[PDB]
Formats: structure tokens, sequence, C-alpha cells
């Protein structure tokens, strides 16, 4: 027998389903998913990480004009710098004090410590969907993991599962991601080979383990002055630790519908967006005969208490003739009331005990029990409590079409200006066919 | 200064633009296409392969009932027959015989020769574009290779290039591909884990070196010939052997607009689609002032032949007087017409010969030697052959375009036509004039 239901794309909410194959005993089927990811795929484009600045020793030409020629190093620079009169430890370390030049160069690459501190720069395309369902097939509980593409079915205890495809195809992550470590973050990098100095992507390279390293860092060399040695620069700062510190909230804070997000591999996970279409092939050694079945007479519902909150406030009992022993599903015939039960065992003249969640101000519903059904009724009290830490487990809030009890008075009203109306529209119509009659 | 072209993606055909930067001589670069490449994501689903049945040696019970045991394997399958009496090279194999009773066992795996012989499923997402350009840079011929999703910068003879981003998004792949060695092919491999028998992908696994494997081969066991001890059976032939015989026509032999399919890594290789979008640095120093460059006065075009083969076969002079020897470039004024030579040196009082291609009856166009143009007029002939084996050089013209120097004919009839509406609209005018001049 194939049963296909959609439940809401939530997790650790239960949803029940009835499964009505003729002949046989109503079976009800808990589902919950107890995870959903969306792994996208992602194709690098680049690492970026601090960049290491090379200054060899500058070279002096005492009695001469020092020369250098161009490197094809990431960001080159060389500059000659003249009328200079170095001095060591021991004294002036030239000789002539005049045509007396220093040779300054400069280079850049990737440091040493890319391999462990960078950000991959990543492009996301298309996201895979799959999910961990949890099935309350025979009164057990089953976990099914499937891809949730409408694709790659699953059998557990001859059960075969398909789940999806998804309802939305939206992803918390753009087309441009980067990401550190734990934290994935959508922004705009810059385009490999044309990155901006002191800004992220100033120094680029395609896989973190290349030596083809892009660089712009607006190295430039300055003038040595007061006998000294050194080789001064001036360089902007490294766009990789300028980034890390004004990373600001990644994907896992910022995102919408309550989205987690985890890396290596890259996630999303328990999107609470659109959702996801269940199709299960059930074995028809799964259904009970409804002969063999107990059949129930006689019934009767009562409401002790009702309160119309979350996490099933309401209780009912219902009064039962259970005929021949055994067990069956429990159902609500409604989507404002939902019971926790999915199946009772029923035996002699007892009564059977179920809780069950509204918003309801007033609980009418009915209650199937062993292919037969009962009217429950009764008025539900408001919950003193403000605020939970668990989302509701009713199906839906009040609407238009939906309302209390001792609710006449809006029929009364109702009816008495109707009335009043109906009676104007006689009394003009009367006298209209009076005024037909003349002449 | 920032050039920005574009050009269609057909490959091994040159593309001429001209570069206005006012104060500076006129620049022309030639740009050629010489492979554009159309790499897909892929997602591996399955492999499938032959299937290998498994069956041991059968049990025979000489004188009792044997029992089949349940297991897991992949399509397993157990009967005992009855009234079973199997002979032995050398005589019965047991002395008793209405209690002799056999039993028979059998199951799937997939074939050890899976490691080299199998169908890839796999799912396609988007396509990482990217195009190896010829360039002709100051007379130089570059190579640029670079993504052409627009983000990738490639400098080259410190002129950066950038490409794309695609004018269209179409590939020969769809989103659900089979590969097979060389061959690809688009077709909806059914989901994993419900396969058909006889049918491509009977036997699955998620990966060739997988324990994991489904299958589906509807294996029955027979009873067995009286007097002997075989185990025949029924299955389903082998869906991968099948698929192999009717794989039909792969990719490369299919696909739309001339593409070429490979594989190791899945490919589309220069499908003529749309056009792609150019942007060029050109730095100061590739610059040439007008006061640099030869002035060109008092010239004159002849065109001594025209053909429309498509092979520039058209020929033009040009006699000139050159203020200086230099180089100019060179460029056609019209889309109509395009000239093989990107440039042209000129020196003193002499004439330059130039190659031509156009679709045009009558090559009227005006052609810009340097700082200056002169125009060409000539009746071109049809070419003889019927069939070339290379794409034409010039471009598609219009129904203005291909007109020849004879469409005087059109003039002369419209204007003939035109002539006595005007004149009927006059005698009309005056006549009306004069109709309401008495009355």
């Amino acid at each position: 027998y194939e049963h296909v239901t959609v439940i809401p794309n939530t997790v650790g909410v239960p949803y029940k389903t009835l499964v009505n194959r003729p002949g046989y005993s109503p079976m009800v089927l808990e589902m919950e998913l107890l995870s959903v990811t969306l792994e996208p795929t992602l194709s690098l484009d680049y690492i970026t990480c601090e960049y290491k600045t090379v200054i060899p020793s500058p070279y002096v030409k005492c009695c001469g004009t020092a020369e250098c020629k161009d490197k094809n190093l990431p960001d080159y620079s060389c500059k000659v710098f003249t009328g200079v009169y170095p001095f060591m430890w021991g004294g002036a370390y030239c000789f002539c004090d005049a045509e007396n030049t220093q040779l300054s160069e400069a280079h850049v690459e990737k440091s040493e410590s890319c391999k462990t501190e960078f950000a991959s720069a990543y492009r996301a395309h298309t996201a895979s969907a799959s999910a961990k369902l949890r099935v309350l097939y025979q009164g057990n509980n089953i976990t099914v993991t499937a891809y949730a593409n409408g694709d790659h079915a699953v059998t557990v205890k001859d059960a075969k599962f398909i789940v999806g495809p998804m309802s939305s195809a939206w992803t918390p992550f753009d087309n441009k991601i980067v990401v550190y470590k734990g934290d994935v973050y959508n922004m705009d990098y810059p385009p490999f080979g044309a990155g901006r100095p002191g800004q992220f992507g100033d120094i680029q390279s395609r896989t973190p383990e290349s030596k083809d390293v892009y660089a712009n860092t607006q190295l430039v060399l300055q003038r040595p002055a007061a006998g000294t040695v050194h080789v001064p620069y001036s360089q902007a700062p490294s766009g990789f630790k300028y980034w890390l510190k004004e990373r600001g909230a990644s994907l896992q804070h910022t995102a919408p519908f309550g989205c987690q997000i985890a890396t290596n591999p890259v996630r999303a996970v328990n999107c609470a967006v659109g959702n996801m279409p269940i199709s299960i092939d059930i074995p028809e050694a799964a259904f009970t005969r409804v002969v063999d079945a107990p059949s129930l007479t006689d019934m009767s519902c009562e409401v002790p208490a009702c309160t119309h909150s979350s996490d099933f406030g309401g209780v009912a009992v219902i009064k039962y003739a259970a005929s021949k022993k055994g067990k069956c599903a429990v159902h609500s015939m409604t989507n404002a009331v939902t019971i926790r039960e999915a199946e009772i065992e029923v035996e002699g003249n007892s009564q059977l005990q179920i809780s069950f969640s509204t918003a309801l101000a007033s609980a009418e519903f009915r209650v199937q029990v062993c292919s037969t059904q009962v009217h429950c009724a009764a008025e539900c009290h408001p919950p003193k409590d403000h605020i939970v830490n668990y989302p509701a487990s009713h199906t839906t809030l009040g609407v238009q079409d939906i309302s209390a009890t001792a609710m006449s008075w809006v029929q009364k009203i109702t009816g008495g200006v109707g009335l009043v109306v109906a009676v104007a529209a006689l009394i003009l119509i009367v006298v209209l066919c009076v005024s037909f009659s003349r002449h």
C-alpha cells in the first residue's frame, strides 16, 4: 500500500498521518524530523592569508652608483638611495663620503602560516538536501536516513521511504561565501588577480600549497637616514588580519529561519523553510483486518479538564465497550486538535485516556478509535505562563472561521438584524404589489 | 585606458576592435577564441555494473526435509524441493529416495570486474566556464587563459584581461547524466534503491569500493532436472550489458551547437552559443601620441578585385602620402566589411595593399588607415564553389545591406510611383481649394 503525506519542514515536532486501507483497521503513523541538512556544492576560488615581506640585506656601493634589474616576484620593488654614509658599531662603514649609494630591494610572498591560518573564498551553486526521519512504524521507533530530493529510496522493516523533493530551494548561503574556521560569511570577495591593499584578498593564491601568488600591498621603499643601515618602507597592513578583527557576525548567528551553520563540510542545518513530502510503501503484513481487530461500541467522551496551551494542556477520557481484546489506532478528525497518543490498548469496558493540544477556546472535536468515532467537547482555560521554551504542538492559531463557544451572541445579533431587514423588505414588497395593482 | 568589447563565442574566428583614446593614435586589437570550455560540477549518485550471481553447492538431505534460513544478502533466495533422487557418476546419491529433498540457495553480488567496467550516474549543477584567448597586442601574439565568469583577472604584458560573464548559461548536459569511458549520455537514470530488472541500474552501489549493494534481478530458483544435482534459476540478464548494446549515440555526436564532449573530467568544448564580454586594461606605455604617429594625406582607394568568397578574397590598394616613416593601425568603418590586416607600415609616397571579406554585392565602405579615412567601392562577384570547410569571416547582412548599387532600380520605380501619388494628391488639393472658393 502506497501512502503519501506532507509534513512542515520543522525539526523536533511530530506529525500524525492516517492511513486508510479499506478492509483493514486504520493505521496511524507518527513522523518526526530529527535533522534536516542542506549541503551546498562548493568550488574553491582562492585562498587569502597573511603576507610576509622579505627584505634581503641592503647593498652599499661606497664609490659609484648601485644598480638593479626588475624581478618577477609577486610585488617586487627596488630603489637606489644616494648620499648615504652608514655606520657600524666600530665606526663609519664606508670609506667614500660621496658617490656612496645604497641598494634596497624587497618582495612579498605568502607566509608559512597560510597553511594553518587562512580564509577560503568559495563559490556556491546548488545544495543537496537530506534528512533524518523518525517513524513510529508498527509501534516501533525507527530512524530513516535518506536524501530529500525524491531519490535514494531506503527500506526499513520492508517499508520503503522516499523523501522530498523539497518544496523550497532556498538556502542561507549566497553565491559567494567565505569560510575561515567554523564561521561562514556571505561576503562578496574581490575577483582573483585583482585584490586591493589593506583589504581582504590583498594576497591571493588558488590553493594553500600553490607557488602562484598574487599580491598588492603597495610596498614602497623609503630612504635610510642618520647613518643607519636599515631598510625602511611603507606597506599596507595585511587585509587578512584586518578582516579577522572586523569579521562581524557569521551566518550561524545572522541566518533566517533559525538555520544552524556548520563547516568541514559546510552545511545549513534545521532551516524551518517550506515543507517535505514523504512517500511510504507499507507491506500488507503491516495491516490488521477489520474482522480480526477490536470493534468498539457504546462509546462516550468526557473532558475532565482543558487548557488551550502548548504541550498538550487538554485531557480527555473516553468510555468504550472493548468486545474482543486487542489494540487499535487513535486519530483526531480535525486539524484544530492534535492527540498525543498514536494508539491504545482496549479491554473489557474500561475507559481510555488521551491528551491533546489545541488553540481553541472551545475544544470541539471528534476522536476515531478502532474505526468508530465519538464527539468530545470542552471549554478550555488560558495558560498562565506567557512564554515557553518550546514550539507549539497545536496545528495553528485562531482564525476568522474559528471561534469560542457561547458565541450565540453573534448569531442572536445577526439574526435580529437580519429579521429586521427581512420584515422591512417584505413590507416594501407588499406595498409595491399593491401599487402595481392600480389602474 | 579600460576598453570593453563583446565578441561571439564562435571558436577559431578572429574579431577586431578599435581602441579610441583621444590624443593618441588609434589602436587596433585582434582577438580570437582558441578554446571555450564549459565544465559542469558533478555529484555522483551511484555506480552500476554487471552483477554476479553466486550459487554455492546445494544441500541434499538423503532421507528427510531440509529447511531454509533467512539471510540479508542483496537478493537472497532459498527454496526446498522434494521428490528428488539425484545421481552421481558412480550411481545414486543415497539409499533413501521418497524422503529425499534438496535445498537450493543463491544471492547476488557486484562483480569484481566493476572496478574497470562500470557506468557512473551523476547529477550536474552549474558549469565553471573558462576560455583560452589569443590576442594581438603591440604587434605580438599573446595567450590569455582565464575563467569566463567575469571574476578572474589575468595580466600579460602589463595588460589586465577580464573575461566574461558568459551571455548564455546553456549547456549540452542535462541535470542527470551517465558517464561510461569517454561517452556521456543524457538519461533519466532510475533512483537509487529502486532499480528494475533487465534495465540500466538493476544493480547499484554508491561507490565502486562500497560493500553496500542494491540489486533487483528477480532471481527465482527452479526445480532441478530429475537425476541431477544442478541448480537452475530464472533471472533477468544484466541491465548493464543491455545498456552497453543499446547505448545509442553519445553527446559528442548529438549535442547542439557543435559541442565537443570529453570525459575525465566531463566537459563541453567550443559550444557556439551566445557571446563573451571582454575588458582590457591597456597601460599608457602601450599608446602612441597622434604627434608621434605618421600623418597620412591625399590618399585614395582602388579595388582591383572583389569576390564574396568569405575567405578574404577581396583586395584593396590605398595610395597615400606619409609625413614620416612609421606604423598605423587599420580598421573598417563598417560591420559589413572585415579587414584581415590589423596594422600597416607606411613610408613616404607609396601604396599599401589590404585584404577583406564581405557578403556585399557592392563593396561600398570606408577604411580608416591611420588618423584619416578613405572611401572604397567595388562590384563583387559570387564564388564558384558551393561548399567550404571553414566558417565565413564576414558577418550577416540585413535587407538594406545586401542590396547592390543596382538597387537604383528600386529608387527609380519607387520615385516614379511616389511622384504619381504626389501629383494626384496635388490635383485633389487644388480642386478642394477651388471647391470651397465657389461655395
